[PDB]
């Protein structure tokens, strides 16, 4: 696949509506790598084009002709652009052929909406840490340590790989070397469990592929 270039403020607007599947992201956003490795996941690279914008300058088309709320990512199908990142990955997932990533077992999609909502908090703890206001992080792992005991058929957290991975992985990628290189912080120290899914995903070539840029 070739990453297109970044659009800016000199930039022109793409078709609006024109029937193509658009994903707006930028290279660096987290929140947009959920909906990028999503795609990936599924093997979407020819139905969803990537759009990447600099958010620093930013090209006003976007704005004022593809998405109002002026955040990435947002997501152009069927004549709709939808924005939230934890909403879009449930959407492509459900929308667009390729490999379900969301299991059919009603306690693991239990479980999963406990997770999804615990995101905020993970962020929260992190970004504490990171800004000196207390030390949570620690805790946010912990949590994430015992949360992957709850289902031993697979190294995810609902055993088999699915979206609750992939809402994490962007997150994951960016507190651990950020905790280590800050707060000389080794989260898979005492975390087994954790340091274990951090290896499986990083042999997802899906997922890896989205830490590549143009
Ligand atoms: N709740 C949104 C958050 C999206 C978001 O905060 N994106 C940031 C980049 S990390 C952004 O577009 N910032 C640009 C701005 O606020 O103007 C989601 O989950 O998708």
């Amino acid at each position: 696949e070739v990453l297109p270039p970044v659009l800016t403020s000199n930039s022109e607007p793409p078709p609006v509506f024109d029937g193509t599947t658009r994903l707006y992201i930028s290279y660096t956003c987290p929140y947009a790598q959920r909906v990028w490795i999503t795609r990936n996941c599924k093997g979407l690279q020819d139905k969803i084009k990537l759009v990447p914008i600099d958010l620093q300058d930013r090209p006003a088309w976007y704005k004022e002709k593809v998405y109002p709320p002026n955040k990435v990512p947002s997501l152009e199908h069927n004549n709709e652009v939808k924005g939230e990142s934890l909403d879009l990955i449930k959407y492509i997932d459900s929308h667009f052929d390729g490999p379900s990533l969301f299991p059919d077992d009603p306690a693991k999609k239990e479980f999963a909406e406990d997770l999804f909502s615990y995101t905020g908090s993970f962020s929260k703890a992190n970004n504490s840490t990171f800004k000196g206001e207390a030390d949570e992080a620690g805790a946010a792992f912990d949590y994430i340590e015992t949360a992957l005991s709850k289902f031993d058929d697979g190294p995810f957290f609902l055993g088999q790989f699915s979206l609750v991975d992939i809402a994490y992985a962007p997150f994951i990628e960016r507190f651990q070397p950020a905790l280590l290189e800050f707060k000389k912080y080794d989260i898979t120290a005492g975390r087994p469990k954790l340091a274990a899914w951090i290896e499986e995903m990083n042999k997802v070539e899906a997922y890896n592929q989205t830490r590549h840029e143009p």
